[PDB]
């Protein structure tokens, strides 16, 4: 379809050459063969959508380029999108509760990192589900999560790719644990479990960086101790920081892109809902919005 063709050639499709192997534009002979094989296998099953290089390579990387297991993971995902209504969630779901409950679990995207990734912030430590459940449900919070993911894929990543000069398939997540207790950790645990399950199985290879900040001492000490036994890919992606996280964040995010409260210089109009209701980034800049148009407002 022209439509889909126009969209694909409307932003850069190659990852930088120093990215991980098996990423778009960085494929060896074997990898290119696995991609072509997986594609025809999915075409033979009648799939017509989501068969672009970027998508299929993510499923291949998630299965170490085992073509057969990538096919099964892909087919599992399309079945979930069917049962959950994912393909129309942007039109069907309406998180009208958000101004009322945002402060009880702040979640927001704000600008980009030095690699061009959209930066996602989650103030898990402030979570108050007792107040949240007066207004909304875990089921609706997960719908809102998938809504945002669909908005990342459809509108934030293509804009971030154009603004960066190269393909951007991943986000940079900052999770603030300030205020977390054993009690509230248990209360958010079911939500976090379902969110990771959805991320790993239906959005594979979308995690580029994951910073935990204000981590309690026991949690941070454990990571510092087991850090040497981690996959070198993993140790470049996951950071568990305590109270002094600002300098580490500033190595990864330009100071003018990082919110003031986290050691940066980026400001929002605190009178108009400030950070918690904001969605600022290149996907709100006409310079970087392509034929998909501008992302909806939550
Ligand atoms: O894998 C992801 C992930 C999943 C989907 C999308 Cl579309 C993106 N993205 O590019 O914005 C990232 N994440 C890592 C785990 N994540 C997470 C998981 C559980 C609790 C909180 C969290 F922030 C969310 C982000």
């Amino acid at each position: 379809t022209q439509q889909e063709k126009e969209f694909l050639e409307s932003y850069p499709q190659n990852c930088p050459p120093d990215a991980l192997p098996g990423t778009p534009g960085n494929l060896d002979s074997a990898q290119e063969k696995a991609l072509a094989e997986l594609r025809k296998l999915l075409e033979d099953a009648g799939f017509i959508e989501r068969l672009d290089d970027s998508t299929l390579l993510r499923f291949l990387r998630a299965r170490k380029f085992d073509v057969q297991l990538a096919k099964e993971m892909f087919e599992n995902c399309e079945k979930w999108r069917k049962d959950y209504g994912t393909d129309t969630i942007l039109q069907d779901f309406h998180y009208d509760e958000k101004p009322l409950i945002a402060k009880f679990y702040p979640q927001y995207y704000h600008k980009t990192d030095k690699d061009g990734r959209p930066v996602y912030f989650e103030e898990l430590g402030a979570v108050n589900l007792h107040e949240m459940n007066k207004v909304t449900s875990e089921e609706r919070m997960l719908k809102n999560l998938v809504w945002e993911y669909e908005s990342v894929v459809q509108y934030r990543l293509p804009a971030c790719s154009r603004a960066a000069g190269h393909l951007v398939e991943t986000s940079c997540t900052i999770m603030d644990l300030k205020g977390i207790s054993i009690s509230s950790a248990y209360s958010v645990m079911s939500y976090v479990r379902e969110a990771s399950y959805i991320s790993q199985n239906y959005y594979p290879e979308r995690m580029g960086k994951f910073y935990i900040i204000n981590a309690p001492f026991g949690f941070s000490t454990a990571f510092r101790l087991f850090k040497p036994f981690l996959d070198p890919v993993t140790v470049s992606k996951i950071f568990i920081l305590g109270s002094s996280y600002q300098k580490e964040l500033l190595k990864q995010i330009p100071a003018e892109n990082l919110p003031v409260k986290f050691g940066g210089k980026s400001e929002v109009d605190e009178s108009k809902g400030g950070l918690y209701l904001s969605d600022i980034g290149p996907w709100r800049d006409p310079k970087y919005i392509g034929p998909e148009g501008e992302a909806p407002e939550a």
